[PDB]
């Protein structure tokens, strides 16, 4: 599984690339690992990936939430993987067929899946919930290694965790901005993820420190 | 929404040279463009202005929106900066994700379509289980825009139904994946086609072959 330093993810969701750049910058000797979402770029183009791994030499998971039919899945992933993306999240909830295109791609490329069984919001409690644990039976099933569950759930991300078991690598973001605490997502969590509380921040580099200290005894 | 001739192109090629060559070559028939993220991906957002510059058609941005509400706004926004009219987003995700978007687009003066249930083979797996409520969830939320299947008509009719005739409602999957143009327009306002037209041998003789089939409709 990848080694994620300090056991955190910076969800880069800023939306301009001087800001995104110095922000991610700042936190650099914090954290090597960088989630990228469409929010960056939508606004900035797949070429910020290339920008990323030029600047920091982190490792970028692609935040795309592939949620489209199994052809449409395999270009999308396609396009992610070629502009440099270590790995992609992609959506459970459409089935396994969609999910198994991306597996597919990511075989062929040599990049992974993350696959994202229950969601950290509270409209996630609509459809999403009663999903999940199949969800990720499913992901299993697949030989998915790589999934994303709530910081917001203890007690969901503890079952996805069982469902998974203790081999697979799982991320949980929701944490802070959304009320979760970082300590009590990592007993279940490998890495936390981590956007608005660090990127917002009057100090990013602050920020980071300030949740790393607060879980010195879980690294 | 005023779709021409009833069909929307999903240009779903991956090079801009070949997009705006294929789409140039259909423009006689379209007035409505889906564009998606194999597109938008691969030669960036700014290929939005360049359709409209080109063709002057409308462009339906195909984001299948699925993030949280705070991200979804932050979609939202850059997409409909990008010139985009509407944008596709899933129901699946709940109310608030959905009304996230719904915020955005009336602040900007655009529209959203809710997806509702799909047309692939997985789409049976948790999709449609959910569907009928998601449509429910629409019409609660003000929703005007639908999506359904066009490989499953019964299912699409049951859409229609749930939201009303007043409400708008597209369907991909004809062509390609197995779908009817004219049964899938009995329900739908308009069909999605992408891999049918822009795989052809010629686009064009293909987009007028669709049309023909369909002509008593218009
Ligand atoms: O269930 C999920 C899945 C996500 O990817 N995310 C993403 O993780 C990040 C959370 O950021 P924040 O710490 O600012 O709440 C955002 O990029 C969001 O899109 C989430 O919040 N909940
Ligand atoms: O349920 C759905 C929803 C979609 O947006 N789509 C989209 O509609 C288009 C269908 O293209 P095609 O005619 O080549 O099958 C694709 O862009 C796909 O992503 C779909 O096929 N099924």
């Amino acid at each position: 599984v990848m080694d994620v330093m300090n056991r955190l993810i910076l969800a880069m969701d800023l939306m301009n690339r001087d800001d995104a750049l110095r922000v991610t910058g700042e936190v650099r000797e914090y954290i090597d690992t960088v989630k990228i979402g469409y929010p960056l770029v939508l606004s900035e183009g797949m070429d910020i990936i290339a920008e990323f791994r030029k600047r920091f030499g982190c490792r970028i998971i692609a935040d795309a939430k592939v949620a489209d039919i199994p052809e449409t899945n395999e270009k999308i992933c396609r396009a992610t993987f070629k502009a440099g993306a270590d790995a992609i999240i992609v959506h459970g909830f459409p089935g396994a067929d969609s999910v198994r295109a991306c597996l597919n791609v990511a075989e062929e490329m040599g990049r992974e899946v993350f696959l994202l069984t229950e969601m950290s919001h509270p409209g996630a409690e609509m459809f999403i919930q009663g999903a999940a644990d199949e969800i990720a039976r499913m992901g299993v099933d697949l030989g998915v290694k790589n999934y994303v569950g709530p910081s917001t759930r203890p007690e969901r991300l503890s079952r996805l965790r069982e469902i998974i078991g203790q081999d697979s690598f799982l991320i949980s973001p929701g944490v802070g901005a959304q009320g979760g605490d970082p300590g009590e997502t990592l007993r279940f969590a490998d890495a936390i993820i981590v956007g608005r509380s660090i990127y917002l921040a009057d100090n990013p580099a602050a920020a980071a420190a300030g949740i790393i200290e607060s879980i010195k005894d879980l690294l």
